[PDB]
């Protein structure tokens, strides 16, 4: 458990922001910066280190024209960057803790086959596995049937961690319906989803949806919503047994460093 | 960019000069000013905007939420200064504020230098400051913290100006061809100068500078005319003109009559 060492040690876990805004800030104009610009994302992720982020989020989201071995190269470069970033900061403040690198598996595009989904998202766990992420950030997921295909594919590959964040329709629905009851009660049986949450979604919609989660299950609390203070709603989402902490859409480092101060 | 709307129509943007000379000049005597005599730098403000001024430019018991509004207000009177001059002359065109931010007068850690300098730049945007004036920088690994901590604003806008120990070299140091090179790949610095600095020291600097980059050269050195030295200035790169210490209203006055 790669959450484990840093639980133990205090009561939030913080994580980092959007990549964009960083890159608007240099620039730039989706997976192109990865070959083209590879030292602006390596930049952004030791900005996010140096603002209090403890666990980083990767960039690039694969691409038409290329097989899918060249696919797995481009998305473990982005892990890889993160990575750079990491002993960089680490050479800068040695006293800094353990710090670690999430890989991402974003939502299909609907239904289809649990197998469908898992064809699809094989590739992408591979790579970043093989990348060498501590963990992976299974997010933005609307669907229940997906849902499934993922935390089954993760049984393949025995030392993969993961958290699980979803969409939601309200405060107790996945975006597609189905009740947080049944999604908790479904990864309760797989020990490799370390962590639930919510994510990509409106600040005044997250608060309601950790409180229930908070009744149906003690695992960390996962929450990184889009911007409007963010740092000021950590005390209600601590309360709700959120535990790891950061941003989506509009984000900045700015808005970490917030959190740091308040925690 | 604040700075496209002015340079557009004109060679030159006149910035301000000194503070203390007019207060002085009105009977004062660091941040108590902004608390009991806030009208007077309000006044200030407006005087140098109608000598031609096209530009205008603390905790000990209080936390840094009371800081900020401390910070903030000096931007919100010279914004209110800006009004008062834009209702009296109207046909004064465009006129902005601009939130300084100052060294941190050494070594520290690029997040310690970030750490320092989060709470007025946040101070400054959210009062709203027009673009931000990173002057008197004499430190290159603070400048790159400074350069680094504003994408983090990315409708932010600034100016960096530094202090040199000769005409080719930061007063830490520093190669300008380095300083250069590094503000050149952020997009939010619109400009590029000299501040706080002797005038028979400004040419030379801006001359090489002026080899370096296509960017506004930015200069506003101390007392010794400084409106003398403004064809030099403008022939080597110069656009943003103004003046540091010992400075007043009547020095951008005739910087007005010149240009």
């Amino acid at each position: 458990n790669p959450l484990r060492a840093l639980l133990d040690k205090q009561d939030i876990l913080l994580l980092d922001g959007a990549m964009a805004t960083e890159l608007e800030a240099r620039g730039c104009n989706s997976a192109k910066v990865l070959v083209e610009n590879p030292e602006l994302i390596r930049e952004v992720h030791l900005d996010y280190y140096r603002a209090g982020a403890q666990c980083a989020i990767t960039a690039s989201y694969a691409a038409r024209g290329l097989d899918e071995a060249q696919s797995k190269a481009l998305i473990g470069k982005s892990v890889e960057l993160a990575r750079k970033a990491r002993e960089a900061y680490l050479a800068e403040n040695p006293q800094a803790g353990t710090l670690l690198v999430a890989g991402s598996v974003g939502p299909y595009g609907y239904h289809c086959s649990v197998e469908a989904f898992q064809a699809f998202h094989r590739p992408r766990v591979e790579a970043l596995l093989d990348a060498g992420a501590d963990l992976l950030a299974c997010e933005t997921l609307p669907n229940f049937s997906e849902i499934e295909a993922l935390a089954e594919l993760l049984t393949a590959y025995p030392r993969a961690r993961a958290w699980f964040s979803f969409t939601l329709r309200d405060s107790e629905h996945l975006s597609d319906g189905t009740p947080l009851r049944d999604v908790v009660a479904l990864l309760a049986g797989y020990p490799q989803v370390v962590a639930l949450g919510i994510n990509c979604i409106a600040l005044e919609n997250t608060t309601a949806a950790l409180q229930h989660l908070h009744g149906l299950t003690v695992l960390p609390l996962v929450v990184y919503p889009n911007s409007g203070q963010l740092a000021d709603y950590l005390p209600q989402w601590q309360a709700a047994g959120a535990r790891l902490i950061g941003g989506c859409c509009r984000t900045t480092p700015a808005d970490i460093a917030a959190l740091k101060a308040r925690s």
